[PDB]
């Protein structure tokens, strides 16, 4: 009937296996378009039974979307949402992948610690051109590999009613604030106690749960699975812990 204790969305549609990957955003400010394309390939696998089995480019959104910000410069998560309805999103692994029709241009990298990746530095790269044509040999035309969804929304900042939206439908993207301390997270429950403000990042919520009586909520990052809990970190969940709560953004395919 209710809202379980726990919950993990790879634990429930196991089958969709971008629900269990690990992006990497690489030396650009594009978070904002990862959780928006993750939770969508994720949903579109999980709204569709299965049949939806894409990766979709974050690529195709950050530099094609006109009215979403500002690309590798940082973006805004309801317009992207918008985009993937009225404009739709193509296929797009990562570099090292070079899948689908535009996949992603920029190769991984270790973010805030030491890794088998070379390290991402801080210099930021261009956003790219929006191409507008696949890769060579992705036959499929551009317009055609057009993937959309019908509806995009905010979420109540309101943690029951997050639980019941991720359940029902899949991951969801959120961003919250990122305060000095975070550049520190190497595991276990992050709450914001010391540090001054960086900015906002964008993730994607699959799951949370409980450890040894304290909340949280489960978050896949993109930066790659070398950072963190091998990719994932988990917050104060119930407390709107650096606004985690407040910008919860999806959307469904039907
Ligand atoms: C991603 C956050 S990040 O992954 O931690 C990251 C990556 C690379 C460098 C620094 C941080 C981006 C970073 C934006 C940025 C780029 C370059 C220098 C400094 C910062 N953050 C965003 O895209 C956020 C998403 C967001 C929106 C709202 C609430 C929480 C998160 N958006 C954003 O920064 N902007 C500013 C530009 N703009 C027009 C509005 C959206």
């Amino acid at each position: 009937v209710e809202i379980p204790s726990s919950f993990d969305s790879r634990k429930k549609w196991p089958r969709c296996k971008s629900i269990a990957t690990i992006r990497d955003q690489s030396r650009c400010g594009s978070c904002w378009a990862f959780g928006a394309v993750e939770a969508m390939s994720d949903r579109s696998c999980i709204q569709s039974g299965g049949k939806q089995n894409v990766e979709l480019s974050a690529v195709d959104l950050l530099s094609c979307c006109e009215s979403c910000g500002l690309g590798c410069e940082g973006g805004i998560l309801g317009p992207a949402w918008d985009y993937w309805v009225k404009e739709g999103i193509v296929t797009g692994s990562s570099k090292e992948n070079h899948a689908g029709c535009e996949p992603y241009p920029f190769p991984k990298c270790e973010h805030h610690t030491k890794g088998k990746y070379p390290p991402c530095g801080s210099k930021i790269y261009k956003t790219p051109r929006c191409k507008q044509t696949c890769q060579k040999k992705y036959k499929t035309p551009y317009t055609q590999d057009k993937h959309r969804g019908k509806s995009s929304y905010n979420v109540k900042n309101d943690e029951k009613a997050i639980q019941k939206e991720i359940m029902k439908y899949g991951p969801v993207e959120a961003g919250f604030t990122v305060y000095e301390d975070f550049l520190n997270y190497k595991s276990g429950i992050y709450k914001h106690i010391t540090g001054e403000t960086l900015g906002g990042h964008a993730i994607r919520i699959i799951g949370w749960g409980v450890e040894n009586k304290a909340p949280y909520w489960l978050i896949a990052n993109s930066w790659n699975e070398d950072w963190g809990e091998n990719g994932y970190f988990r917050i104060v969940r119930g407390r709107d812990e650096c606004s985690i709560e407040s910008e919860v953004t999806a959307g469904r395919i039907n």
